[PDB]
DNA sequence: GACGTC
DNA sequence: GACGTC
């Protein structure tokens, strides 16, 4: 759920 | 070494 | 249970 490599 | 929701 | 880039 966080976005700081990847973004789900 | 750093962040959490569809 | 899913997703890695600075
Ligand atoms: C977002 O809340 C989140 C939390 N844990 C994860 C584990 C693995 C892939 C993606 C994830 N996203
Ligand atoms: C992004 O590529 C990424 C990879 N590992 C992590 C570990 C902990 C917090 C955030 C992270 N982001």
């Amino acid at each position: 759920x966080a976005x700081v490599x990847a973004x789900v």
